[PDB]
C-alpha cells in the first residue's frame, strides 16, 4: 500500500502527460489532414485572385499534398499544375518526417494513457483526469496572443526552431504554390488547433468533475 501509493501515483504522472500530448497531436493531425478549413480558406481569402490559380487548380494541389504528407504514401510529391524546385521538395519532406514522428510519439501516449487510464481509473483514481486538462490547457493560453498578436514573427520562429535549413521560405518564382498557401490560412490553422486542444481540455475536465461527483 505504500508502494501501490507512488506506482499508481508514478503512472497518473506519465498518464497525465501523455493525455496532454495526445490531445496535441489528434488536433493537429485532424487540423493537417482536414481539408474542410482550406476549403472553406479557398472563397473566404479569395486564394483563385491570389496565386492565379482557378478553384479547381488549387483543389487539386492541396488534395495532392495533403496526400503526399500521410505516412501510408510512399511515392514523391508531383503538384499536378505547379512545379517545384529540389528546395521546394526538401521541405515538405522536412514537413512529412515531422508529422510521422509526431503520430509515431502519439500511438505511444494514447496507448500509455489509455491503457495506464483505465487502470487507474478502475482504482477509484482520477487525479490523472484533472492534471491531464490543466497540463493541456496550457498550450492554448500560453499561444493565443502569439498568434493573434504576433503571429508573423511566431511563424517565423516555429520554422526556424522546427527546420534545420532555410527552405521554409519559398520563393514564388521556383515554388509557385506559396501563392496559393496564404499566411491568414496558417493562422486559422494554428487557432483551429488550439481550439481542439481547448476542445479536449475541457472534454478532459467535464470528466474528471463527473468521476468525482460520482465516488461522492
Ligand atoms: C472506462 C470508463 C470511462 C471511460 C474513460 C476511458 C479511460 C481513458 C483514460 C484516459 C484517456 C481519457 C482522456 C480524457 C478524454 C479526452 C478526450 C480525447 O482524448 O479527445 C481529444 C481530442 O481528440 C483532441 O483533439
Ligand atoms: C480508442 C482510443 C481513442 C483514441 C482515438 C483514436 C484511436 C485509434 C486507436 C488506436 C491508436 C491511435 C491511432 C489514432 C491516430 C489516427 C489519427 C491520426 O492522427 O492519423 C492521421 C492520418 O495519418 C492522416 O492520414
Ligand atoms: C509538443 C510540446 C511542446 C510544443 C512546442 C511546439 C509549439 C507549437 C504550437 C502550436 C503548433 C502545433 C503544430 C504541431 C506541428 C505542426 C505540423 C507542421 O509540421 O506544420 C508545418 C508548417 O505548417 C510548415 O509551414
Ligand atoms: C472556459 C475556458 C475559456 C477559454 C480558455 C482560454 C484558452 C484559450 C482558448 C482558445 C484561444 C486559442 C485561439 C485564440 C487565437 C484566436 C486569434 C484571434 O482571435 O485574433 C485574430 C487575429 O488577431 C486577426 O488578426
Ligand atoms: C506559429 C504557430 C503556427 C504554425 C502553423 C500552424 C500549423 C499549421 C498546420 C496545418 C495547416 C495546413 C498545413 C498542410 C500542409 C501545408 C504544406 C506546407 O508545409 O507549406 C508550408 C510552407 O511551404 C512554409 O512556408
Ligand atoms: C464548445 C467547445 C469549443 C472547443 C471545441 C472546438 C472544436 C471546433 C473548433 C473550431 C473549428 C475550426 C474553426 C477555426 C476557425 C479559425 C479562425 C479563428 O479561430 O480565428 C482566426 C481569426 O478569425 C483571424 O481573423
Amino acid at each position: 500500500l505504500y508502494f501501490q501509493g507512488h506506482m499508481d501515483r508514478l503512472i497518473t504522472l506519465v498518464v497525465s502527460y501523455s493525455i496532454a500530448f495526445s490531445i496535441f497531436a489528434l488536433a493537429t493531425m485532424a487540423v493537417v489532414y482536414g481539408k474542410w478549413l482550406y476549403y472553406f480558406e479557398i472563397d473566404f481569402l479569395n486564394i483563385p485572385d491570389l496565386a492565379d490559380m482557378t478553384k479547381d487548380e488549387i483543389k487539386r494541389n492541396y488534395d495532392v499534398l495533403i496526400t503526399y504528407l500521410s505516412p501510408f504514401y510512399d511515392g514523391a510529391l508531383h503538384l499536378p499544375t505547379l512545379d517545384m524546385s529540389t528546395n521546394g521538395r526538401i521541405h515538405f519532406v522536412d514537413v512529412k518526417n515531422i508529422l510521422v514522428k509526431i503520430q509515431y510519439v502519439m500511438y505511444a501516449t494514447i496507448m500509455i494513457a489509455v491503457i495506464g487510464g483505465i487502470y487507474l481509473l478502475k482504482k477509484k483514481n482520477e487525479k490523472f483526469l484533472l492534471h491531464g486538462s490543466i497540463l493541456t490547457i496550457i498550450f492554448p493560453i500560453a499561444l493565443m496572443l502569439p498568434i493573434a498578436i504576433n503571429f508573423e514573427k511566431s511563424f517565423v520562429l516555429f520554422h526556424k526552431l522546427l527546420f534545420s535549413n532555410d527552405y521554409w521560405v519559398f520563393d514564388p518564382e521556383k515554388d509557385p504554390i506559396i501563392l496559393m498557401l496564404p499566411e491568414e490560412f496558417f493562422m486559422h490553422a494554428a487557432c483551429a488547433i488550439l481550439l481542439f486542444i481547448l476542445g479536449g481540455s475541457i472534454l478532459c475536465y467535464s470528466l474528471y468533475r463527473y468521476l468525482v461527483k460520482k465516488k461522492r
